[PDB]
């Protein structure tokens, strides 16, 4: 027989699931109207260097890519991930100067556009477009380098850092296959609502997307079950979450903290790619006193969950921590 509240579950991915690029023609088109502008862009930067723009090779980053989205709530933006590899040599060029290379040929696109440490994003109504700026592995050594600084950043910080965005998707496609791919995205998904939802007070303590998507490649685990007489297999969406939760929570470590004389309990998750760098770093550690504080009131109501009489009561507990897109069951 089906899971406890899997209905509800499933109801709830339903309506928080935003369909990934190649099922979503308005996100391609977006993408691809900032594609366009930025190749005009780059013609109109490069027409005062008195030579042709470089070009480049467009791929799709991020969730959006990796199946992986989720809708905003009422307010927020979509976030559309692309990459960039121009064709340059990477010793040639600072890090910088090409991302304001970018970001000057979207001067007057939308909202504008940004140099940020990792991309150049640009703004328009309702959405932004973060565009990682790569130089071309033929010309670098082989090794393909996002541009890492901004003019704030000074330079130390200003670098060509090795990146694998398509090996950490292929991590993120391969680790599982068919049905249970599905669970692990599915959940991904939960988690990423559950950060909008209880992280919206401050979005700077939020636990990255990212992070979470990378938390799962590590420490998913799939929950399903065999019918014994028909092989029928249903999938428990609850418990795989409260198993996900719970190694999640295991892996926080007390953090001692020299400044402020105490420790705080910090969750490491390293890319299982290049550069391999701790995507929750930034986080500071009261952020993750209370990053670990919501995800063990989020494991207590999945606990209460699988324990509540009245599906009414489970679904309540559950929306608690998901908000108002969980389904509640009138009692
Ligand atoms: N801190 C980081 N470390 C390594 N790679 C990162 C980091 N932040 C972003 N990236 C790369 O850029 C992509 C887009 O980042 P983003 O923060 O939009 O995550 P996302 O997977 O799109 O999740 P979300 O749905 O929250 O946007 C990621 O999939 C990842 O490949
Ligand atoms: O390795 C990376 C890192 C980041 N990105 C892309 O750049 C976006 C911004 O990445 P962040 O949210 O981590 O901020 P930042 O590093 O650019 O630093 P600040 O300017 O905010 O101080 C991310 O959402 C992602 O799409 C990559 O493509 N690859
Ligand atoms: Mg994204
Ligand atoms: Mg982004």
């Amino acid at each position: 027989m089906m899971a406890p509240v899997q209905k509800q579950f499933r109801e709830f991915h339903d309506r928080i699931k935003l369909a990934q690029y190649d099922e979503n023609q308005t996100l391609r088109d977006e993408r691809d109207a900032v594609l366009t502008a930025v190749r005009e862009g780059l013609k109109k930067v490069f027409a005062d260097r008195g030579e042709a723009a470089p070009t480049f090779t467009p791929f799709n980053q991020g969730s959006y890519a990796m199946n992986t989205g989720v809708k905003p709530l009422e307010g927020g933006e979509y976030d559309i991930d692309v990459g960039i590899i121009l064709n340059i040599a990477k010793d040639d060029h600072d890090p910088v100067e090409v991302k304001k290379w970018i970001r000057d040929a979207l001067k007057d696109y939308g909202n504008g556009a940004e140099i940020r440490r990792s991309c150049v994003t640009v703004f328009k109504p309702g959405y932004h477009v973060d565009l990682a700026v790569y130089a071309d592995p033929e010309l670098s050594g082989g090794t393909l380098c996002i541009a890492k600084g901004k003019e704030n950043s000074g330079d130390e910080h200003r670098l060509w850092q090795i990146s694998d965005p398509q090996g950490f998707q292929d991590r993120i496609a391969s680790k599982l296959s068919g049905d249970d791919a599905a669970q692990f995205r599915r959940c991904i998904r939960y988690l990423k609502r559950w950060r909008d939802f209880r992280f919206s007070s401050d979005g700077n303590a939020a636990p990255l997307g990212i992070g979470l998507t990378a938390a799962a490649y590590w420490w998913f685990q799939v929950s399903k079950r065999t019918d014994p007489v028909s092989q029928n297999v249903t999938y428990d969406d609850r418990d795989a979450l409260e198993q996900f939760v719970q190694t999640m929570l295991d892996n926080f470590h007390d953090t001692w903290d020299s400044k402020d004389q105490r420790s705080y309990p910090r969750l490491t998750v390293e890319l299982p790619v290049q550069p391999y760098n701790d995507v929750f770093e930034k986080m500071t550690g009261m952020q993750m006193e209370s990053f670990k504080s919501k995800l063990q009131a989020l494991l207590n109501a999945l606990k209460t969950a699988k324990s509540r009489l009245e599906l009414h009561d489970a679904c309540k507990a559950l929306a608690d921590h998901f908000g108002s897109e969980f389904p509640v069951p009138e009692k």
